[PDB]
């Protein structure tokens, strides 16, 4: 499936570079590379879970061509929304790598004019829908999903970086009310609920009551899912995760911190406020020692599995009437 | 005019940040002080070009409070998308001032993280546009026409970037071809074509032939305008451009390099190629020389006058069957 998809990446980008008024060829070679260099390399479980779901909610006799080419060009829409607001999030956390390569903005001769091209990655999106979805009755609805779908993710951004202001000792802060709340909001909205709602609004489902039943899953699933961010980006494999964790020394709002917070004694509680936020290597190398004298990465295996059951209850309950199979997809391409 | 429109802008405020599920009080809170101070403090030449082409267009009958409502507030739509367009082209090109203030990037707490504020100003467009147009069958076009002015607008700042990159001797590519073509893309289209076109759209003049006359104008004069920005951001009072010209040490293509580069001898296309783009308040204070040793402040009042004709020649061909104060109402808010 996977294998489909990123071979279709080719029609899009000749579709977005094609313009050269050659006026902007420039530009527009500009353009190209910009979405080679972002829009691939990632595992692609968005723009997949679309393309999945259409298949599931679009009656076989219904599932012709033209239909399928708008399903998976939605589905890299979802793509571009990921690279736009991924080459502008390194900017800011400043990140050094992503995908298992060098972050665009660090690359020599990019740096901030990255956000430009971030937002060329947006207008790609609409330029698309514009391209394909136009004529069809699901048009307006896709463009006001993604334009709210990105003013929630923008939203949630907004906390988190409120949250984690560099140089400022903010341990008070790190509640769970907060770090459900940013999670809904970055993560939760845009990869869960976006690409479903893509597929139910493409499929004729443009209920409200049924809209609210995936979304009631979705973000559910999307919150363990950030989750699985947070862990990662400390406690797992580089070569795996293909970037590197900043959490720490980016004084972030994550769920360990939250974790850790919890259960850390006074005594603990210090180590902690002294070394949390500090770009000293072993003020941090010294953090991440708490977490490990604290048990949390057994702490995590065992809400992952609670999580998990809880989807699982909420599948078994919202559902109806969509293919179960719709989330449970997803909580095979994520809960592992 | 422009006070009446200032004295609304409170009510897109509150209109904006409402919103505190008060999961996001924060970051609404933090939404509302972006918008005061980026919003505010302009000319307000677009906000206002809206507004005032609408009772022009719509008949008095018709101009009633709810259709008026929906005037301004289109009105600072376009207020935001420059906002939009400034914190983040402030963050690139590097500057230090901008409306008599220090840009907001610049402000200590903001840095980087500016970059998702000039986000969340776009999406403060299209979620007004919902708020107030949606029941209008308008409402697709006005979403349609301030996504593909951006994307205009994004390729044309591409250009620029692309034509001036950081310490690189590129006296080579100042054209006038691409200079042209660059002011098109990044000013021309969004700050001219997008306010009046939304004004017709509202007023039922969703015409082709009709939107194309308007833009074979108000690109034009949207090409004297940015000429009218180089030189200020060179030869203009600071206290009344409220920033300071970046444009020789950011080795932009400028009409000026462009107008020195046409008339400048052997001799002095070097003293040129040597000092322009460099940081060096003295390489750079050489250029400005070169100019006026160009008499190009004189060069510039001729086009002045030669494009201001031209354009008027050009509205006595093409605004019928518009009001030609529609078009001869811009060309006295900056033909001066
Ligand atoms: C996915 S998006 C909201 C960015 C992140 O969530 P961050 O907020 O931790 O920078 P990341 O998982 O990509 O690191
Ligand atoms: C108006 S917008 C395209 C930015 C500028 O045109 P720039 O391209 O010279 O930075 P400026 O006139 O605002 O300086
Ligand atoms: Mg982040
Ligand atoms: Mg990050
Ligand atoms: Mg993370
Ligand atoms: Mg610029
Ligand atoms: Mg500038
Ligand atoms: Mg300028």
């Amino acid at each position: 499936e996977k294998q489909d998809f990123v071979q279709h990446f080719s029609q899009i980008v000749r579709v977005l570079t094609e313009d050269e008024h050659p006026e902007i060829g420039d530009a527009i070679a500009r353009l190209k590379e910009v979405l080679e260099y972002n829009a691939i390399g990632g595992k692609y479980n968005r723009g997949l879970t679309v393309v999945v779901a259409f298949r599931e909610l679009v009656e076989p006799r219904k599932q012709d061509a033209d239909s399928l080419q708008r399903a998976w060009t939605v589905g890299w829409c979802v793509e571009l929304l990921q690279a736009f607001f991924l080459v502008a999030d390194d900017i800011m956390d400043s990140s050094l790598t992503r995908r298992g390569q060098i972050c665009w903005y660090q690359k020599p001769g990019v740096g901030l004019d990255a956000i430009n091209d971030a937002n060329l990655l947006e207008a790609c999106i609409y330029r698309l829908l514009k391209l394909y979805c136009r004529e069809q009755p699901y048009y307006l609805n896709l463009i006001e999903l993604f334009l709210q779908s990105s003013y929630q993710t923008e939203i949630g951004q907004t906390l988190d970086l409120l949250t984690a202001p560099q140089g400022n000792v903010d341990l008070v802060r790190f509640t769970e009310k907060r770090y459900k709340s940013i999670v809904k909001y970055k993560t939760a909205f845009y990869s869960f609920y976006l690409p479903i709602a893509a597929a139910m609004y493409m499929a004729g489902i443009d209920g409200e009551k049924e809209h609210a039943n995936a979304k009631k899953i979705l973000l559910e699933m999307g919150e363990f899912f950030q989750i699985q961010d947070d862990y990662l980006d400390l406690f797992g494999d580089p070569s795996v995760t293909g970037k590197i964790g900043t959490d720490i020394q980016d004084n972030k709002c994550s769920w360990l911190v939250v974790q850790c917070l919890q259960r850390a004694t006074p005594e603990q509680y210090q180590i902690l406020k002294e070394n949390y936020g500090q770009k000293e290597a072993e003020k941090v190398a010294r953090v991440k020692a708490l977490y490990e004298e604290l048990d949390l990465p057994a702490v995590f295996l065992q809400y992952e599995e609670d999580s998990y059951s809880h989807i699982m209850a909420l599948i078994e309950q919202y559902a109806a009437p969509l293919p179960p199979a719709v989330f449970l997809g997803l909580a095979r391409k994520i809960y592992k």
